Formats: structure tokens, C-alpha cells, sequence
């Protein structure tokens, strides 16, 4: 397609020089031409004994991507920022691990927000793992547990056309960013991510506060599709200390640990 001219490759050397060294917590960064799933790859490293804390894996293309709840993730080469990072979590109470996922979405949003000229309506965070812009899914986040680690995965649509991946998707290009630079965006993303991970590890109240400020879900009428197929309709009110969504259902509180949110 014509978007190929807007998709130059990543510069691995430059990313390493920016992100590895004094002042940074990232220990390793690799760019691979392609793989099945960056999340699976880092999980596999950990499963064979690797210390993956602060390890970054970026793929130009991903052929067997994973979404939440056994779903998939679609991509074409060089159209997204596709990455996974390792996070040691055993030092943090297990009940707080759900916030690491929310923190990642916040980091992704903050990394790309200033690139848009004028933010259209419905731009922000949808619980529990969506970055939305103009109602479209700009990025998806997947967290997978492999004690003592969590592997955090990010799929961010940079020039990816919705016709290539999913009808409800959007990208920076489709949001009016004419020539997005994936090298600059990747660096910004990883720096934002480091800060949010540190905040999460230290239970900094600003993490929850900043998330709330960018939430599209809180205050909205929602239908939540639960694991198992059930739907619950209510109004989202808050996120608890476990990262769970708190719903007002006719005056009753229903707290949801996992589900698919539709804003009504
Ligand atoms: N590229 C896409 N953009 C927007 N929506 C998409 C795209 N591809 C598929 N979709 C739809 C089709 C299935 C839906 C999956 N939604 S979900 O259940 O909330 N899961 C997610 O959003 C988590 C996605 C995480 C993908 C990252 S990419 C690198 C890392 N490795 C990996 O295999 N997964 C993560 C979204």
C-alpha cells in the first residue's frame, strides 16, 4: 500500500543508546524482524531461567499475537510499535498487581497524546487495557503473570490501517499524525513506562490520580461483558486498590476484576 513509505524500520542502536545506561532502569533491548508473540517470547525466557526484569523486546512484525482472554492481536510489518517488557513484581503485594496493567495504558497514552494537533472526543483510557482516540482502539495492553515476573505487552497502532487489523481500531496516522516517528515514540513510551512502573512499585497516589484524570470509563454508562458470557449494565464509578472496576447497578455496587467494557 501507500503507507509503506511511511513505515521506515526501527533503529535498534539508537534506542539502546537512549534507553540503556545511567539514569535508566532498562537493562536490555532487542529489536527482532518478526516473532509469533513478544509476550510469549519473554515468558519463555523467564521459563528457562532468565532474569527479565527491565528487559525490552520489540518486534517489527508479529504473526501470532495474543489478546486478552484467548483472543488475538493482528499486525502488519512496521505499522505498529509492538513490544513486551519484564517486570519483577514479587516484592509488591499480589493484590496490587492489577494496577501494573492500568499504569501501562497510562504510559502509552501520555507518550503519544502531544503528537495530535487537536484531541477529538473519546480520547483516553478504557478499563482495563485500552487506549482510545476518537472512539477507536489505538493501543491494547496485555499483562501475563509468571512469578516472580509480570510480562507487559503493548500493541500501539502507529500507521496501521483499521482495514488491516480490526474495524474498531484506529492509528496515529488515522488521527491526523501525518509522519509519525516510531523511534521517537518508542523512546517516549519506554521512558513513561519506567516512571509509571516505579510509581506502581512504591504505591504512589499519583498513579491512580493520573489514571482517573484520563479515564473514559469512570462516570459513563457501561455494558460489561464478563468472562463466561454474562453482561452487566450500570454506571462506572471508580477503580479500587486492586485495579478492579466498581459499577453502580441501580444503587448496588458490583466490582469486576475482568471484562470487556462498552461505553453506552
Ligand atoms: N492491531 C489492532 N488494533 C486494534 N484492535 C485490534 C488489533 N488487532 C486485533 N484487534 C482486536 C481484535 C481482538 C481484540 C483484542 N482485544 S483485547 O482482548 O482487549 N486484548 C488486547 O487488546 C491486548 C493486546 C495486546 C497485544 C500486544 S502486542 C505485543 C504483545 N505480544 C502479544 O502477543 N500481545 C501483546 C482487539
Amino acid at each position: 500500500t501507500d503507507r509503506d513509505r511511511l513505515r521506515p524500520p526501527l533503529d535498534e542502536r539508537s534506542l539502546r543508546d537512549q534507553l540503556i545506561g545511567a539514569g535508566s532502569g532498562w537493562r536490555q533491548l532487542d529489536v527482532v524482524a518478526q516473532t509469533g508473540s513478544t509476550n510469549a517470547d519473554l515468558l519463555a525466557r523467564a521459563a528457562s531461567g532468565a532474569d527479565i526484569d527491565g528487559v525490552v523486546l520489540i518486534a517489527e512484525h508479529q504473526t501470532a499475537g495474543r489478546g486478552r482472554h484467548g483472543r488475538g492481536w493482528a499486525a502488519t510489518a512496521r505499522a505498529q510499535i509492538i513490544l513486551s517488557v519484564g517486570v519483577r513484581v514479587v516484592d509488591v503485594p499480589v493484590q496490587a498487581w492489577g494496577w501494573l496493567s492500568l499504569a501501562a495504558g497510562l504510559a502509552v497514552l501520555d507518550s503519544v497524546a502531544p503528537l495530535i494537533a487537536v484531541p477529538p472526543a473519546e480520547t483516553g483510557l478504557k478499563w482495563p487495557n485500552d487506549v482510545l482516540a476518537r472512539g477507536g482502539k489505538l493501543a491494547g495492553i496485555l499483562a501475563e503473570v509468571a512469578q516472580p515476573f509480570v510480562v507487559l505487552g503493548v500493541g500501539l497502532n502507529v500507521t496501521q490501517a483499521p482495514e488491516e487489523v480490526d474495524p474498531d481500531a484506529t492509528s496515529l496516522l488515522d488521527l491526523g499524525v501525518a509522519a509519525p516517528d516510531r523511534n521517537r515514540i518508542a523512546s517516549r513510551l519506554l521512558r513513561e513506562l519506567e516512571a509509571r512502573i516505579i510509581q506502581w512499585r512504591n504505591a504512589n497516589p499519583q498513579l491512580a490520580a493520573d489514571y482517573r484524570a484520563r479515564s473514559l470509563t469512570i462516570g459513563s454508562r457501561v455494558r460489561v461483558e464478563l468472562p463466561g458470557g454474562q453482561d452487566v449494565v450500570g454506571i462506572a464509578r471508580d477503580i479500587d486498590d486492586q485495579g478492579r472496576l466498581c459499577l453502580d447497578v441501580g444503587g448496588r455496587t458490583v466490582v469486576v476484576s475482568a471484562g470487556d467494557v462498552v461505553h453506552l
